[PDB]
C-alpha cells in the first residue's frame, strides 16, 4: 500500500528491494514482472521506468524511483543501513557503484547464462570471461571481509544488502564461494540478522 515494488523475485536486482523493505518493516505490494514475456517493454512500463528496466518503487502519488541501488538509498535513509558520516556514506555508495560496475554484469549475467538458459556452447567463451572477471570482484570483497565483518565496518548497510544479492546465489553462475571464506562468513552474518528473508519463500 505505501510502496508498490514492480519486480521479479529471482532478480538480484529486485531481491535488494523485498530484503530491505522487510528488514525496515514497510509494507507494500509486488507486481510480478515477467522479462522474457515482454512486460519490461510496453510503453505503460517504460512511462515508470524509461529505462526499461526493474526493479522500479512507485509511491503512493504514482512518483517511480528506479535503479535498485538508489531505492535502497530512498528507503534506508535515516535509518541504521545508511550512514549519515560523509566520509562512511561515501563508503557505501563505493561498494554500491563498484556492485554496479565490477561485480552484477559478471555474477548475475553468468547466473542468468547458466541457470536461465542451461550453459549454451554459443556462449561458454563469454562465460568463462565473466568467470575472470567476476572472480576478481569477490576477490576484492575477500579482502575487505578478511579486515572487517561488513563492507564498511562494523555496521550492515545497503552495501552488504547491494552485494549479497547476488553474490549469495553466485553459485547458480558457477562462482565456487568455497575459495572464499571471508565472504560466506559474511552472507552468514547478513542472514543471521532477526529480520532476514530469503530470495525466494
Ligand atoms: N542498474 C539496474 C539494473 C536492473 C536490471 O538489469 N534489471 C533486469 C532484471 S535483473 C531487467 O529489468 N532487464 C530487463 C531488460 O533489460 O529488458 C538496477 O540495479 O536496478
Ligand atoms: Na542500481
Amino acid at each position: 500500500s505505501l510502496y508498490k515494488v514492480y519486480g521479479d523475485y529471482r532478480s538480484g536486482n529486485c531481491y535488494k528491494i523485498k530484503l530491505m523493505l522487510n528488514l525496515l518493516g514497510l509494507p507494500y505490494e509486488w507486481q510480478a514482472v515477467d522479462i522474457l514475456g515482454g512486460d519490461t517493454q510496453t510503453e505503460a512500463f517504460l512511462a515508470k521506468n524509461p529505462n526499461g528496466k526493474i526493479p522500479v518503487l512507485e509511491l503512493e502519488d504514482g512518483t517511480c524511483l528506479w535503479e535498485s541501488n538508489a531505492i535502497l538509498n530512498f528507503l534506508a535513509d535515516g535509518s541504521q543501513f545508511l550512514p549519515s558520516e560523509p566520509r562512511l556514506r561515501t563508503q557505501v555508495l563505493q561498494w554500491q557503484f563498484f556492485e554496479q560496475y565490477s561485480h552484477e554484469p559478471y555474477i548475475a549475467v553468468a547466473r542468468f547464462i547458466q541457470l536461465y538458459e542451461g550453459l549454451p556452447e554459443e556462449r561458454r567463451e563469454e562465460y568463462l570471461k565473466l568467470h575472470k572477471r567476476g572472480y576478481k570482484a569477490l576477490d576484492v570483497m575477500e579482502k575487505q571481509l578478511s579486515r572487517t565483518p561488513y563492507l564498511v565496518g562494523e555496521h550492515y548497510s545497503i552495501a552488504d544488502i547491494a552485494l549479497y544479492a547476488y553474490t549469495h546465489v553466485a553459485d547458480e553462475g558457477g562462482f565456487d564461494l568455497s575459495r572464499y571464506p571471508g565472504i560466506q562468513a559474511w552472507m552468514q552474518r547478513v542472514q543471521s540478522h532477526p529480520r532476514h528473508v530469503p530470495m525466494l519463500d
